[PDB]
């Protein structure tokens, strides 16, 4: 179910789209490595995980990860590790890049 609305977590950005994602995260007030979780604008526990990087040939860059849901419950980024919730993901990512352009750092500022 869901449920697994955490909204408790600084990271959760729930209603927000691509665009609008991207505009927050390139915002004086964050960082390279700044990240968020939003849900999917049309499919509901469908989510994506943005984060702002820094590229040497383009300035401030934002990328977006689709994360998957198993039927069975659990989620990934890459089917090489799955998590039983988003926010074990975050902290797995936070901890080590592991396929991702960056590790994530700091939510984004509301």
């Amino acid at each position: 179910a869901k449920v697994n609305t955490l909204e408790t977590e600084e990271w959760f950005f729930k209603d927000i789209t691509r665009k609008d994602a991207e505009r927050q995260l390139l915002a004086p007030g964050n960082s390279a490595g700044a990240f968020l979780i939003r849900e999917s604008e049309t499919l509901k526990g469908s989510f994506s995980l943005s984060v702002r990087d820094y590229d040497p040939m383009h300035g401030d860059v934002i990328k977006h990860y689709k994360i998957r849901s198993l039927d069975n419950g659990g989620y990934y980024i890459s089917p090489r590790i799955t998590f039983p919730c988003i926010s074990d993901m975050i902290k797995h990512y936070q901890k080590q890049s592991d396929g991702l352009c960056r590790r994530l750092e700091k939510a984004c500022i509301s």
